[PDB]
C-alpha cells in the first residue's frame, strides 16, 4: 500500500497547507512561483536567490564583518526599487550612509526618507509606523546592534535588567513582518556583527527571516600590483522561497556599486559563451584581454558586446 513518493508528496503538501509554501522542499526543486522582487545588484545573486531578488513584503537579513559588502547591496535594492517607483525608508541608527556613494549606484537620494532614532525601540517602531501605511517598497535597517534598548542608553541598565534587547527585536519583529506582509514592503536589516552570536540581536531576526544573507568578503581584485577594489561572496543560508544554501559572489570597485561587466564576465565563464585560454578571455572569435580587469574594461568600452551576452545569460536563465 506504501508509495513513499505518493506518500511523501501527501506529506510535503499539508507540511506546507500547514506551515506556508517553502516550510520544506527538494534542493534539486526548480520554483517556479515568480513572486514581486527586488533586484539585488548582483545578476549571481539574483540568481542564487532563485527568484530574481529579494522577494517583497518579507524580512531580509544581510550580516556579515564590517566591509564586506553589505550596506552597497542594500543601497542597490533601494535604488532598483525606486526605479520601479517605489518609495524607500532607511532607519539609520549607525551614522555612516554616504548618500553621495549611494547617488552613484543609482538611489534617488532626494526622495529618500531617512530617520536617526533616540532608541531602539524608537528605531524599530518608527519603522513600523512608516511600513503600515503601505507606502513603502523597501526599508532598510542599518545596524542591528545599534538598536540598543532605551533603558540602556539613559544609562539606567545598572545591572537591574537584561537581555532586554533581544525582546525589543523579538517583538518589534513579532508585529512588523505581519504589516510587512499585506504592504509587501521589504524589508532589509543590515546586521554588521561582531559560532551564532548575532550581536545580539540576530537572535529574533534569525526566526522572523524568509532570507539571510552572509556577506563576505574572499579577495582583493588586482591587475598586477595596484588594486582595484575587492570581490565579495554571499551565501543564501536561509530562504524560505526557494531552495536555500546556493551562493554567489561579484565584484565591488573602489568606489563603485556591483561591477555588473564583472557579473559578466562571471557568469559567461562558467555558463560556456565565453572561453577562457589560460590567462585570456575571448568571446566568440573576439578577443577581450589578458586578465579579468583589462576584459572587464573591454566590456564596458564595447557596450554592444556583454549588452548581448547578459542576453545569451538572461537566456539560459530566466531574464
Amino acid at each position: 500500500a506504501p508509495d513513499r513518493e505518493k506518500a511523501l508528496e501527501l506529506a510535503m503538501a499539508q507540511i506546507d497547507k500547514n506551515f506556508g509554501k517553502g516550510s520544506v522542499m527538494r534542493l534539486g526543486e526548480e520554483v517556479r512561483q515568480p513572486i514581486s522582487v527586488i533586484p539585488t545588484g548582483s545578476i549571481s545573486l539574483d540568481v542564487a536567490l532563485g527568484i530574481g531578488g529579494l522577494p517583497r513584503g518579507r524580512v531580509i537579513e544581510i550580516y556579515g564583518p564590517e566591509s564586506s559588502g553589505k550596506t552597497t547591496v542594500a543601497l542597490h535594492a533601494v535604488a532598483n526599487a525606486q526605479a520601479a517607483g517605489g518609495i524607500a525608508a532607511f532607519i539609520d541608527a549607525e551614522h555612516a550612509l554616504d548618500p553621495e556613494y549611494a547617488k552613484k549606484l543609482g538611489v534617488d537620494t532626494d526622495s529618500l526618507l531617512v530617520s536617526q532614532p533616540d532608541t531602539g525601540e524608537q528605531a524599530l517602531e518608527i519603522a513600523d509606523m512608516l511600513v503600515r501605511s503601505g507606502a513603502l517598497d523597501i526599508i532598510v535597517i542599518d545596524s542591528v546592534a545599534a538598536l540598543v534598548p532605551r533603558a540602556e542608553i539613559e544609562g539606567e541598565m545598572g545591572d537591574s535588567h537584561v537581555g532586554l534587547q533581544a525582546r525589543l527585536m523579538s517583538q518589534a519583529l513579532r508585529k512588523m513582518t505581519g504589516a510587512l506582509n499585506n504592504s509587501g514592503t521589504t524589508a532589509i536589516f543590515i546586521n554588521a556583527l561582531r559560532s551564532p552570536e548575532t550581536t545580539t540581536g540576530g537572535k529574533a531576526l534569525k526566526f522572523y527571516a524568509s532570507v539571510r544573507l552572509d556577506v563576505r568578503r574572499i579577495e582583493t581584485l588586482k591587475d598586477g600590483t595596484d588594486a582595484v577594489g575587492n570581490r565579495t561572496r554571499v551565501k543564501v543560508v536561509k530562504n524560505k522561497v526557494s531552495p536555500p544554501f546556493k551562493q554567489a559572489e561579484f565584484d565591488i570597485l573602489y568606489g563603485q556599486g556591483i561591477s555588473r561587466e564583472g557579473s559578466l564576465i562571471d557568469m559567461g565563464v562558467e555558463h560556456g559563451f565565453i572561453r577562457k585560454s589560460g590567462s585570456w578571455f575571448t568571446y566568440e572569435g573576439e578577443q577581450l584581454g589578458q586578465g579579468k580587469e583589462n576584459a572587464r574594461k573591454f566590456l564596458l568600452e564595447n557596450t554592444d558586446v556583454a549588452n548581448e551576452i547578459e542576453k545569451k545569460i538572461k537566456e539560459k536563465l530566466g531574464i
